[PDB]
């Protein structure tokens, strides 16, 4: 079976790259290979994640657009209010399992919040499609007091397309026997994008193997990191593994009665490509074509709530967050009261849809929590030498909560 | 009727944004409610801005793609042929108002012109669409002497996408059975884009309140203003009222023997748009809606006339170009000769197709005008003082003259 | 026949630009004009570049994906590789000429190429089709030792659509019925763009006289750039004109045994405006429509290889380059081994595909060939000086080679 194969060939990258990159890295790393062969080793996976970049736009824009067109406004509505209510309870509760867990196990033993919020209203409603399609609005600071002017600064503002393609949708499905046209157009449109995609899974594997390869490459020493950080992976990567393998898969089972894990089977090769290419949107074409065709969920409920999840619905970004700040706070000593840490958990929660779901996504609004919670920013600093990794844990939850949110309100739909 | 309850909705939004505008500056204003309370204050208007901004772009490529497809290349142009005459001897009397009221009251007791009218010609044939769909070309100038180099600034470019919208469905028009799919394609998304801009009319009371809110807000004071450019600022504001309820209701009568005061009912809410917006391009969807569904205009006559006035037929930026013009005149006391004065009129009148139709777009004119016609300048920043509302008047009258010219152009069809 | 009359209108106006621009020259040129009056003098030739410019991205997108959805994926392949084998081959012969003549006559008596390959590669698979549509990526140095840091600067990147443009096509033909409408789409927009370029072709004798008037007027004098260059001038167009009218013909005469002359003179308008605006891919459009209407060719074969030609395949930038290369080692007075010219010939033939066809995008590659090889590269900046003109000479014979190819496969598809 195609699938098995493509599955086990992805496994197969993840391992074989691991083991590239520690063998290059025994053998000198970057220095012993140089900065040219260096570019030139991690090339292929700078290949897969453009070109799973190219694609993002036209099939998020034309699935949502049809997804949007398929239901009774009504209907739509109802849906997308219980997709929004699952994805903000699960959010939710991987951000009080990070807070737990970094209160347990101890660990540590910028843009103003407002504009940080108005920035993102501003997103969902872009004032051009065109740069919408390239490039997000984005608030810096003059002073003459700090006065925040904004401008159009590179990145996909997918929040803004997804809005625009849900509500074009809903038009067409007002205008009756005119909009079917369009629907037509965008249906076509979508299924050459999707083929496209089946033609990128292929080359997925390489793409994963060098980026893990390389990944692990540009590392200094994994001592380096894990001396002074080990328990705050732990606490991270831990956290993932809970939400991903035990909560989210309960609350799967719990509302939709069948094998949680068949369904993660199904979707272990968009899992590896998160995890290689650190980025939600770039694994989201072929979250869909497994979701859709691996498993059993329908194709207008897979393209209407994967593409939203997959920029409002990220659980791994929450419990990042919320872990970071407890540990920043145990790293100052500060006291943790139950206000603080409701406080904690609404902004991560909150500032989780603000994530751009790009590599390093999260280190941007971790400075939003620690402002409306008081705590020393400087300590990112610390963050960062371990985000490259803890954020490719983040990207498989997130996108793991996506496809088993599908499959749920799959569930409920039948 | 909902048409009634939306414009009664705009009329009360414009009011009662003056309203709270003016209790919030008798509260302290921008100073009591701090720069984050006040951006956060005024965050609404700026939605609609984007919404309308938004949609610019489809609505008018489409509308104006069907409307050029909908008719014979020779009947086409000889219904362009008189839109730009009538837009053009409206601009006139306008210019020729603005210049009499300035005589006779008497208010005031850089880019080179051949520079700004070679990026005219090259923003009206642009050299990439999709470049066009959000940037222009602009002229700098290095010194090597000075040498005019040009580049692409950010602003969408709406007269080059309505020339090209134009062509190109022309182009569909010749090709007969083949174009007819592209025709249908394009109706449809204009129609969807017309279902947005439905939708966005509910919220343009809110945006237009506060927008209006805040700008009343943002002045210093009234006194400050007025005390010293008092006479100019009635000059403008007269000459708008004249040329919108007099002269072109005039007009619409002797040519459109029909109450026009029941046409400008129809498209209050528009105005208010415009005067909320001061933008012509963000106020253009809804003055299509608007002039189709409220009044009797047919649907291809607006959608081919409403998009190219909005662009090429701006009557209240010319009437204050003459008037600044004559102001900065007599400020230097300068003499003006009928010469002078018919150099004034034809510069202003070129210059009004040159106009961006965005905020603040008349005062970059403005210097062409005062170079044409050798002037003070720097006198320019007097203007500026309060450009903020006569901006707004001189995008009323330019949107009321689009929407008299569309009706009178319909009479004529009819 | 109008064809013919076009022909003839070109070609007047190529001559009588010459006229005109000598005889301002002659009048003073620049100095006598004026920077502001040389800047209007010139501007029907930048009108004309800017309308081809304009239609090149839809053309070329549109006329691909109908090509490649035209075809079994099978044949689309075979005719592909047919089509690549002739471009290489060709691109090489016109590397070994350039050598050849640059040895036997003697005229002579930056990017890593690492890093410009990587790019290359980059723009091949466009990160954002939107951003591709006016950007393509490039590659700067930071010093940290020089990393390369890359970001998308101003260009379309016609290579990245190309090869998008080829894969949806291909999808497309996989989908079947529900592919069909978006090939009626794509063909109806390209017929409509074709259209565009019928009108474009009446203007481009007036842009082309322009053009060539204010080149040669652009001059310091004749004398001061050909008593230095002569010869290598002279090496570089005889190369072209020996490639362009004795070995490109022969092999069209041999492959495909009818009069190649009749073939170049159904194409000497596209010649002439490759000639006028030193750019393919501003040519290509007129190309496609001489190739397709006043030659045989057909529609699919020459939408097909048109476009992929003017971006692939470039025979006189190749013979520039080799040229280039053997007149620097001459100068610095380096000996040239056949290892040497072997590297210099695949050099500059695997650089003729990375060449953006754009004006003067053939310097930007000769220091790629001056590294692989170690030659001196600040001679370059003598090349500049003539430049101007041996670039247009290579778009010629770059455009040439695209139509005579587009014949072959034609007659072998036959
Ligand atoms: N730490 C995070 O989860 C940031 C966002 C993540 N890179 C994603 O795309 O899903
Ligand atoms: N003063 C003016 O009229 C400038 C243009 C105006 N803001 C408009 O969009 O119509
Ligand atoms: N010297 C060259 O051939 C560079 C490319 C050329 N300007 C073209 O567009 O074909
Ligand atoms: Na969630
Ligand atoms: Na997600
Ligand atoms: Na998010
Ligand atoms: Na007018
Ligand atoms: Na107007
Ligand atoms: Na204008
Ligand atoms: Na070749
Ligand atoms: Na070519
Ligand atoms: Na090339």
């Amino acid at each position: 079976l195609r699938a098995n194969l493509l599955v086990l060939l992805t496994v197969v990258a993840v391992v074989a790259g691991v083991a590239l990159g520690l063998g290059v890295s025994g053998a000198g790393g970057a220095l012993a290979l140089g900065p040219e062969r260096l570019s030139a080793f991690v090339f292929p996976g700078e290949l897969l994640l453009r070109l799973l970049r190219m694609i993002i736009l036209p099939l998020v824009v034309c699935s949502l657009i049809g997804g949007a067109a398929s239901l009774d406004p009504g209907a739509l509505g109802r849906l997308g209010a219980w997709a929004l209510l699952f994805f903000l309870v699960t959010t939710l509760l991987a951000s009080a399992l990070g807070v737990g867990l970094a209160l347990a196990l101890q660990p540590g033993a910028s843009k103003e919040v407002l504009d940080s919020f108005l920035d993102l209203a501003r997103n969902i409603f872009p004032s051009n499609l065109v740069s919408a399609a390239f490039r997000s609005y984005s608030t810096t600071y003059e002073e003459r007091v700090k006065v925040p002017v904004g401008q159009e600064v590179e990145g996909m503002n997918i929040l803004g397309l997804v809005v625009f393609a849900i509500v074009f949708g809903v038009a067409l499905r007002k205008l009756g026997p005119e909009g079917e046209l369009l629907i037509r157009f965008f249906n076509s449109f979508n299924e050459a994008t999707m083929v496209l995609v089946s033609w990128i899974m292929w080359y997925a594997p390489v793409g994963i193997m060098f980026l893990v390869a390389g990944k692990i490459v540009e590392m200094e020493d994994v001592g380096l990191l894990f001396a002074r950080l080990g328990k705050y992976i732990l606490c991270c990567l831990l956290g993932h593994a809970i939400h991903g393998l035990l909560v989210l898969p309960l609350i799967y089972f719990l509302f939709t009665r069948k094998n949680p894990y068949r369904f993660l089977w199904g979707i272990v090769t968009p899992l590896a490509t998160a995890f290689g290419t650190s980025s939600s949107s770039a694994t989201l074409p072929l979250m869909m074509k497994c979701v859709e065709e691996n498993n059993g969920v329908a194709k207008h409920i897979s393209r209407f709530i994967l593409p939203i999840g997959a920029t409002v619905n990220m659980d791994g970004a929450a419990l990042f967050q919320c872990v970071a700040a407890v540990f920043i706070a145990q790293l100052s000593q500060q006291s943790l009261d139950f206000v603080k840490i409701i406080t904690i958990l609404v902004t991560a929660t909150a500032s989780s849809v603000g994530a751009a779901g790009i590599p390093a996504g999260g280190v941007l609004t971790l400075a939003i929590i620690l402002e409306a919670v008081n705590l020393p920013v400087d300590h990112i600093s610390l963050i960062l030498a371990v985000d490259w990794l803890v954020d490719r844990s983040c990207t498989v939850l997130n996108v793991e909560g996506d496809a088993l949110g599908a499959g749920l309100l799959q569930n409920y739909v039948d």
